[PDB]
């Protein structure tokens, strides 16, 4: 059901930083909950990971500094809608 999105522009990609986006009516206390899943899961497969940010007020989810590897088995936490791979915005 969860899908993976990356930048079409490859010079504006920003691997290894993603932006996990959980379904429209998940609660902070799930959001909070699924960072440290996938923290957990992450460490037993010798992963290091980052949460650098936690959404709530606009979209729920998280922000983590990961490596991609990683995305097959966060795709499969629970609430997950989307990951984008972070990417670059620039001054008009």
């Amino acid at each position: 059901t969860a899908t993976f999105h990356r930048c079409a522009k490859d010079p504006w990609r920003l691997p290894g930083t993603y932006v996990v986006v959980l379904k429209e009516e998940t609660h902070l206390s799930q959001s909070e909950r699924t960072a440290r899943r996938l923290q957990a899961q992450a460490a037993r497969r010798g992963y290091l990971t980052k949460i650098l940010h936690v959404f709530h007020g606009l979209l729920p989810g998280f922000l983590v500094k990961m490596s991609g590897d990683l995305l097959e088995l966060a795709l499969k936490l629970p609430h997950v809608d989307y990951i984008e791979e972070d990417s670059s915005v620039f001054a008009q």
